């Protein structure tokens, strides 16, 4: 099968001249490792790069970064070519000069600003005709070759020398701008992007695979998410990156035309983009042409929104466009158009985590450099409720204060700028904490969703129910044989009750990191804003969203908290009945099983809760969580203890002793108050780095058990009636 | 690096030709307190004011008031060069008429109300095409140099008698109307005009800036508070 040929595929490395393969792979072309490759795909261009090494990438595969991949002429899922070349090269006369489109603006020396921090000991071999992209000066600058010696034998060495005449030159529609978006500036976004780049690769990249069977390809494909998030810029990379035809379509601009030509507009928008097959329509927005839910108003917007139905469904094949909507509201979309045939594919792109925006901003400031003490580790914790669109008006901003700061005494009279000032115009912590303050988060009320850090290492003791729950939830996920020989179904969700404080949210939170999945909490007044607010349809919203976000668990704390609002344990004149509760038992009927979800419930007062809710299907397992043991609360102080580097004279041996109806949440406030003692003392003696003993003795006096002594019996009372386990001892057979 | 050359700014006193400057950046010039300073910006014109003493504006600029910003031609956020002149010179023949943009309706002597009680004891140098406004008379007045003796050399002094003929002339674009809005008609408003005058400095002042670099400046400022506040004099003064 001519074991020489590899699919492409993106880089994981920032750097430009590097090739990704496979330790099992490098074996089989017999090569090394510190050489070069040459690669040999279509249109009669070569390249030249260096190959590296990876062990998590695949069977067989090439991974290629975007600069490398415009010199070939070549996109994501195609075929090249890798054959070695095992001779020494070297370098005697280099032309090199880049083209007006990057360097407008710049003036000054071209050799010791980009061209000396770029080639030092890296030994690339640069081809003739190639099209590279140094990044530096807070701006991007691309190169080109023109002439030089006659290729092949090239390579960049100390001992040639650098010569440019200045005057730059014009590109063509040949070659592709860097400038573009591409697969590279996506960040976060890793299990969503995947169904999109397979979903669109095949239509797009072999038309007449499709034209020739009777398959029938999605059409439609709906986005979501809350604005800033970046739905334009797939909509965009994924055009760019599949070599189809890219159609904006603006949600205001069709209803800024007169009546009759916004008509028009939409008609014509097609067939243009038919004759250019393969393309890709996007829809800007979508609030503003079909918000046909309680509008019922003007003559036009039903004949707009009628004319886009009939254009969806109208495109019986013919061409092989793929047309593309993104909506910020799910819920602001007419039934119509989310019937089969014009929007069945449904993407929903959330607020990314930590690790996800940390990406955006190295995404963000990959064209400007950062000083030694610059870490992007810490600001991607306090910008907990940031869209993606908020960095890069974060870093904007910041890079903006630098010149507010640093060149506002200069006052360089010039009507050009230099570069040999703006390359060495660094940002630290001080441009960037200043930035942090005037931003707005956009994205503050809506249900964030996010895998905790937090594993078992964090939870002291309690090490019974971790098993009981590593049981119920990760065997019929991972031994799904083993349940479907036998038949039985697998348990729908688990109920968390017990004195408050032991961390039922601890538990509830650590089961998502171990799983790999997604982890959804509801707070108790979250509950009540719909009981109080006479709408509880709300929750159908709550429990649509983690259907789409599989895998993903489900947790609801204190769902009492309606029941001790209308009377508690003396109750009312009705039962134990609500609205909010009738709508979640409603829905859990209705949900499949077969998904990737799972339910926890959490409570503090087991003898208010409806009893409606305990019949087999909807939830049966029911966990105690008891008060922690003199052997368990060592363990919760060291996990506590580990943000924080304490000393070795605590001896929390004898603090676990004294405490008797401490619970888990009951010793956080001691170690709370123990800490900021050593920050007030610090503080009144600066005019000790360490925590000291004494920290602890004075927070004894204000050790406030959040429980009291007389429901600590009803817990027991309660248990041992639930149980029961009484009268038969031990039986056996005669025989 | 030239240090002879300062950042302008507003000035916080009331007066019209005073200029603020720090006491550790006045030893660097070797100057004293009590003298007249020569300012030299652009547009080939010159401007000769009092120095003053200030302590809490800065490390290094120069803080000067709105009449003498029109003499100069020079807008915030401008580079302007500061030169002394300490050389005795006094006043021998001074002709100066107002502008019928700020006289209209306006009759009677137009000495003893306007041009005695602003010049008495306070020997500022006026040079000549300057343009200066006096406060009185619950309205606003503004007069201009036409000719005089040949500037340099010339400051008002009591021993020399000011004349005027009556009638007014008739003024052009080049100079700046001191009848419209500016920095010193907003008050109360000091933590929030400066991120408006730090959002807008430097896409304007420095237009050629923004088009090289790749950073994208803001574009819509949306503008709060209860009608009356003061949002159309923001706008237009910034602008
Ligand atoms: N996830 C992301 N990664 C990188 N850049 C982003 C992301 N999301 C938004 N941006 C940036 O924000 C800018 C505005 O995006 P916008 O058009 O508001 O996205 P959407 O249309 O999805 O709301 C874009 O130029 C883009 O570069
Ligand atoms: N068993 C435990 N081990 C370690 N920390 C705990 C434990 N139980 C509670 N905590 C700490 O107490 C704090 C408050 O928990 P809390 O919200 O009261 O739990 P719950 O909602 O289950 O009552 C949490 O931040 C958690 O870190
Ligand atoms: N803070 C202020 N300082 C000085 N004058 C003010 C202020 N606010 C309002 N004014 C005066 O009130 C007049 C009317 O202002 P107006 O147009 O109502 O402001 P806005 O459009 O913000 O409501 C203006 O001519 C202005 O001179």
């Amino acid at each position: 099968n001519r074991p020489n040929r590899l699919i492409v595929d993106e880089a994981i490395n920032e750097d430009n001249s590097v090739v990704s393969l496979s330790q099992p792979k490098m074996d089989e072309l017999q090569l090394f490792r510190g050489d070069t490759v040459l690669l040999k795909g279509k249109k009669r261009r070569e390249a030249v790069c260096i190959v590296l090494s990876d062990d998590t990438c695949s069977d067989e595969k090439i991974r290629m970064n975007r600069v490398v991949r415009n010199n070939l002429r070549v996109r994501l899922g195609d075929v090249i070519s890798i054959q070695p070349c095992p001779d020494v090269k070297y370098g005697k006369r280099i032309h090199v000069l880049p083209i007006d489109d990057t360097v407008e603006g710049i003036t000054g020396n071209l050799f010791e600003v980009y061209l000396k921090p770029y080639f030092l000991e890296a030994y690339r071999p640069i081809r003739k005709g190639d099209i590279f992209l140094v990044r530096g000066g807070m701006r991007a600058v691309e190169f080109k070759v023109v002439e030089t010696d006659p290729s092949p034998y090239c390579i960049v060495a100390p001992d040639t020398v650098i010569h440019c005449e200045g005057e730059p030159i014009k590109r063509e529609d040949e070659e592709e701008s860097l400038n573009e978006v591409g697969y590279d500036d996506i960040g976060g976004c890793r299990k969503q992007l995947a169904q999109i780049k397979e979903m669109v690769e095949l239509p797009l990249r072999h038309p007449a695979l499709f034209k020739a069977i009777g398959v029938k390809p999605p059409r439609g494909i709906l986005l979501y998410g809350p604005p800033g998030t970046g739905k334009t810029l797939i909509a965009r990379a994924v055009a760019n990156e599949t070599g189809a035809f890219f159609f904006l379509i603006n949600g205001p601009e069709i209803m800024s035309k007169l009546a009759g030509e916004s008509e028009s507009n939409l008609r014509k928008a097609f067939e243009e983009a038919e004759k250019n097959a393969p393309a890709i329509i996007f829809i800007d927005e979508l609030d503003a042409i079909a918000p046909k839910r309680e509008k019922t108003h003007g003559e036009v917007e039903r004949r707009i929104v009628s004319q886009l139905l009939t254009l969806m469904d109208g495109l019986k094949q013919r061409a092989h466009v793929i047309v593309m909507a993104a909506t910020n509201r799910p819920n602001s979309i007419d039934p119509a158009l989310r019937r089969f045939g014009r929007f069945d594919r449904e993407v929903d792109i959330g607020i990314p985590d930590a690790t996800g925006r940390l990406e955006i901003l190295q995404i963000h400031t990959k064209n400007m450099k950062l000083a030694d003490d610059v870490d992007l580790e810490q600001v991607a914790n306090e910008t907990h409720g940031h869209v993606g669109a908020d960095l890069a008006a974060l870093c904007s901003e910041a890079a903006l204060q630098a010149i507010r700061k640093k060149m506002d005494l200069i006052d360089l009279e010039d009507e050009t700028i230099d570069a040999e000032v703006m390359n060495s115009l660094a940002v630290t912590m001080d441009d960037f904490r200043w930035a942090l303050s005037q931003s707005n988060p956009s994205a503050l009320r809506e249900t964030v969703v996010d895998v905790p850090q937090v594993t078992w290492e964090d939870i002291g003791g309690l090490e019974d129910v971790k098993r009981e729950l590593q049981e119920l939830v990760q065997y019929p996920v991972e031994h799904p044989d083993k349940f479907l020989k036998f038949g039985m179904t697998p348990s729908k969700g688990v109920l968390f009750y017990g004195p408050p404080g032991c961390g039922k949210t601890l538990l509830a939170k650590a089961i998502a990191n171990e799983c790999q999945a997604n982890f959804i909490s509801i707070k108790g007044p979250e509950l009540l804003t719909m009981w109080f607010g006479e709408s509880e349809a709300n929750v159908r919203e709550i429990f649509d969203k983690a259907r789409q976000a599989a895998p993903c668990v489900l947790f609801f704390d204190e769902l009492d908290s309606i029941a001790k609002a209308r009377g508690g344990n003396i109750g009312d004149g009705g039962g134990a009945a609500d609205r909010v509760i009738n709508q979640i038992l409603t829905e859990m009927d209705g949900m499949s099983t077969k998904k990737n979800v799972f339910i926890i419930g959490a409570t503090n007062r087991p003898d208010i809760i409806d009893p409606a809710i305990l019949r087999p299907g909807r939830l049966d397992q029911l966990i105690y969580i008891p008060l922690p043991d003199e052997k368990s609360r060592v363990a919760i102080l060291k996990a506590n203890l580990r943000k924080s580097p304490v000393a070795k004279d605590v001896d929390l041996e004898f603090l676990a002793k004294m405490t008797n109806g401490f619970s888990g949440a009951d010793l956080t406030e001691i170690c709370q108050r123990a800490c900021k003692l050593a920050i007030r003392e610090s503080i009144e003696s600066e005019i000790v780095p360490e925590i000291r003993r004494d920290h602890f003795e004075e927070a004894m006096r204000f050790a406030r058990r959040s429980v009291s002594d007389n429901d600590i019996r009803k817990y027991e009372m309660f248990a041992q009636t639930l149980q029961q386990s009484r009268g038969f001892g031990s039986f056996r057979f005669p025989s």
